[PDB]
């Protein structure tokens, strides 16, 4: 394919002629994104240029992790790859990676909604999340900026968009043994924000965050306190449930019920994505024959400590072996 090279905000962009009208959209810690017109399909696409993929072992592993993940994601409510490319002709000159996906045009942060909107948006997050969780993946950072949305309200989960507010309390306590329901806590927070037009737990730090959570959900019972190893955490928690019905007064009572089953302190007793999809609140959208699960996903590389050249070679193999969707 014939590549062409141009400069957008001091960043060099070298892409196939397939992609036209490159327009800068923004950036993150892990790269920069342009909007572009895909002449092959006539659709608009988001192109992400990874910034310095192989600067370090951690960058190299992060690059591999992203490419491997997005190659696996094949679902309507989850970001996947239309294309992956590098201007490098060989492994020896391999130093850039570009990822291409279908463009939605907005995130959930740039969007007080009606109840039907909330039903549809949250249903799509949970449908996508069921698929993600079925591959034994935990997102760990669900928040509005990691949810890409259409102008007809279709939603896809992103891995990194353009945080503590939506984090499960056990992550704040640094438990390290997280259940997948950490993502369901995050969904609970987002859902509440959409309904009420305001952040549920706008903590100023990780400590204030727990205070705000405790004010709504109540102090943990005896059964939860005995699971907390940290003497400091236990001393802070004990040195301090609101009627959800009233906190979310005016909302759909089925929306309030679901929210009570998501924002549960005990991660064991939180509703799963698959369980939440069958809640009466989503009766208009729930179709158990169209809520698919994922092919098992090999994350065994995550426990490996490899050199940059090894990560880099493995990333290159995954670029060359990429087969686009139909
Ligand atoms: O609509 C989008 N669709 C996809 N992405 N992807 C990314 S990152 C990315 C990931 C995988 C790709 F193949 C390519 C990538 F760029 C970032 C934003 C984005 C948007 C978007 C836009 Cl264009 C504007 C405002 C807010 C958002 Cl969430
Ligand atoms: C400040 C509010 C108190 C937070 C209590 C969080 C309880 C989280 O729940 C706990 O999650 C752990 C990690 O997945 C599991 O090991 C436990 O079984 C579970 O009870």
């Amino acid at each position: 394919p014939t590549f062409y090279r141009q400069e957008l905000n001091k960043t060099i962009w070298e892409v196939p002629e397939r992609y036209q009208n490159l327009s800068p959209v923004g950036s993150g810690a892990y790269g920069s994104v342009c909007a572009a017109f895909d002449t092959k399909t006539g659709l608009r696409v988001a192109v992400k240029k990874l910034s310095r993929p192989f600067q370090s072992i951690i960058h190299a592993k992060r690059t591999y992790r992203e490419l491997r993940l997005l190659k696996h994601m094949k679902h309507e409510n989850v970001i996947g790859l239309l294309d992956v490319f590098t201007p490098a002709r060989s492994l020896e000159e391999f130093n850039d990676v570009y990822l291409v996906t279908h463009l939605m045009g907005a995130d959930l942060n740039n969007i007080k909604l009606t109840d039907d909107h909330v039903q549809f948006l949250i249903y799509q997050i949970l449908r996508g999340l069921k698929y993600i969780h079925s591959a034994d993946i935990i997102h760990r950072d669900l928040k509005p900026s990691n949810l890409a949305v259409n102008e007809d309200c279709e939603l896809k989960i992103l891995d990194f968009g353009l945080t503590r507010w939506y984090r499960a309390p056990e992550i704040m306590l640094n438990w390290m043994h997280y259940n997948q329901t950490v993502d369901i806590w995050s969904v609970g927070c987002i859902m509440a924000e959409l309904l009420t037009g305001r952040t549920l737990f706008p903590g100023t730090d990780h400590i204030d965050q727990l205070k705000l959570i405790l004010r709504l959900v109540g102090t943990p019972g005896a059964e939860l306190l005995k699971k907390i190893s940290s003497e400091s955490a236990r001393n802070y928690i004990q040195s301090l449930k609101m009627n959800f019905a009233n906190v979310f007064i005016g909302a759909n009572p089925l929306a309030v019920d679901l929210l009570e089953k998501m924002l549960v302190l005990d991660s064991d007793k939180r509703i799963t994505a698959a369980q939440a999809l069958a809640h009466a609140y989503f009766a208009q959208y729930h179709d158990p024959d169209d809520e698919p699960v994922a092919d098992p996903y090999d994350q065994s590389f995550e426990s490996r400590d490899l050199l940059i050249d090894e990560w880099k070679s493995l990333t290159y193999d995954e670029v060359i072996s990429f087969v686009p969707p139909p």
